């Protein structure tokens, strides 16, 4: 029946997916992997030498710089940083914060989450919504003034999510000292809620307590990317749903 | 108009739920955090006095144990970790395996997740739906054994839910050396597409190159969780976008 060869179809090309992007990753990936192993052994190797570190007391060391990575970047449990967790766990972004240590905190968290999620989706989708009919009303004036089939549609929500993309591509080099490819990956990362891409921003100098500017500035993109991916899948994505 | 009212009042809610959560999660970790970086602290002091360590050489330990971190599991770049990593890219996770560090590969990574998570997107839904329908069949024929409402499909899919989350954590706290609240936490995190929980699986004594069996279980749990909950926000989720 449909149903059950479209799910057979459905899996057969993730699976066929998954293999060729392990293998490209594998064969793109293995030697810098071996090159770095290398290279970090040896320079533990010398330094451990020079320094005598004796063999039991070299674990804490490594305890404690990975528990103090976090408290490097300042006070991360403040208001600021306390928002910033709250945005990434309802947004389902889930880095660039602390997870808590108490298991209290923990349940709360997960209460959280359960209770957010679904209302962050619907006014995601919702104001998605509202920026395609924006969208569909701007291109009509412009055609009057100068009937929108979709291609156009799609093609107009493709050059409006590259250029957002850019704008902050720019502007978190400019502000965080990064390349613009990385800067580039960094806001694309964010953008398609994955949220580990060995970069996160607001964690220089203090900059959560001290520029309040660049921290709201940072929270309007981060809404209006995400804002822009929704009304982009719900062009061209959700119709394939139901 | 029903629109505007409706975008209007869903971001006053949200703001309110962000407003609250920031402010909880600040008065139940501020205390933390501060007994946290104290006892670091006194204990970095501590060991830096006894073995009179460089204040320039310092940090190059730091980086070194930062960039080493990911490199004490294992080769992370085999067919196996690469599978792992795919799967965390299209699945939205995002977590459990360290960023490339080439910029073709970043370019690899972005192209793949843009061609792979509508993807799996539909295929998630499509086997939600007919998941759904089984178990409307199934309770549809127990009725019949022994007219089905929603909260009937509501509580059955809630009672599959916490079934399957109390089956993983229970499975990772007997494979994972970890506790029962600790795995359960864990569990809800990855089925959650948010990643990052401090807790990572597939990571110990080399378990991706010794225990092919745990890790065809770990991916099989991770898809059986994610089309559970899927079907979930199917049920009762989806209705309320179109
Ligand atoms: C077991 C767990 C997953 C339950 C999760 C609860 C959700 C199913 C609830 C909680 C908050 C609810 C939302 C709270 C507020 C609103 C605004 C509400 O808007 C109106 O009443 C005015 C506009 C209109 O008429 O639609 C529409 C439903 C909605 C999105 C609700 C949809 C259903 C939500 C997401
Ligand atoms: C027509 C449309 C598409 C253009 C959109 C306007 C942007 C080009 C503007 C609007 C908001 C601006 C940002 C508002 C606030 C800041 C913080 C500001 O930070 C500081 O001044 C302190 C840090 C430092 O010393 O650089 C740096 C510029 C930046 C990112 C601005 C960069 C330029 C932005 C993105
Ligand atoms: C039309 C709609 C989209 C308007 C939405 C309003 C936002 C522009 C405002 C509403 C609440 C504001 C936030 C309220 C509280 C804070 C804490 C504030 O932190 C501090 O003042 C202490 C730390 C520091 O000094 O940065 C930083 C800005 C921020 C995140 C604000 C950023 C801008 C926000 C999101
Ligand atoms: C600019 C970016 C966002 C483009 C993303 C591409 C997607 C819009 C494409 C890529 C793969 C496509 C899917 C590839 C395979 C199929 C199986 C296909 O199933 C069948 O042909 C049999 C069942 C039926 O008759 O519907 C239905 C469409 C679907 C889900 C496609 C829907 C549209 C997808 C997600
Ligand atoms: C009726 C339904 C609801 C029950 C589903 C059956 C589960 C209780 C079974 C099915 C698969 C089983 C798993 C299959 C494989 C493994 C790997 C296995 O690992 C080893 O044997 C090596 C590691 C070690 O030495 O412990 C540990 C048990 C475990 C997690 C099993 C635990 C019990 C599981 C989850
Ligand atoms: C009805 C449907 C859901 C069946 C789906 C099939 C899966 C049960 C199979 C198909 C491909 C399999 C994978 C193919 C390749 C590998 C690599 C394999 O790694 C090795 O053999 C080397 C490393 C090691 O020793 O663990 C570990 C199992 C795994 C992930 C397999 C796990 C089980 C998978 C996902
Ligand atoms: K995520
Ligand atoms: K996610």
């Amino acid at each position: 029946k449909r149903q059950n060869v479209r799910t057979l179809s459905l899996i057969v090309c993730t699976f066929t997916y998954l293999l060729v992007g392990a293998a490209v990753f594998d064969a793109l990936e293995s030697d810098h992997e071996m090159r770095e192993e290398e290279k970090l052994k040896a320079e533990e190797i010398r330094i451990k030498g020079k320094y005598n570190i004796s063999s039991e007391d070299y674990r804490q060391l490594e305890l404690v710089i990975l528990q103090s990575e976090p408290h490097r970047a300042g006070v991360q449990w403040k208001f600021a940083g306390s928002f910033y967790f709250a945005i990434t766990v309802i947004t389902t972004i889930g880095y660039g914060h602390a997870a808590p240590g108490t298991d209290a905190g923990k349940a709360f968290c997960m209460f959280y989450a359960v209770l957010g999620i679904p209302l962050t989706l619907v006014m995601f989708q919702s104001l998605g919504e509202r920026m395609n009919t924006f969208v569909r009303y701007l291109l009509k004036r412009i055609k009057k003034c100068c009937d929108v089939s979709m291609e156009n549609m799609v093609t107009v929500g493709f050059f409006s999510c590259m250029g957002t993309l850019c704008i902050g591509a720019a502007a978190f080099s400019q502000c965080e000292e990064w390349s613009f490819f990385h800067a580039y990956y960094y806001c694309f990362i964010t953008l398609t809620t994955i949220g580990f891409g060995d970069y996160v921003a607001l964690q220089t100098k203090g900059a959560l307590q001290k520029k309040p500017l660049y921290v709201a500035f940072s929270f309007m993109y981060i809404l209006v990317g995400l804002t822009v991916i929704g009304a982009f899948l719900n062009l061209v994505v959700l119709r394939f749903l139901t």
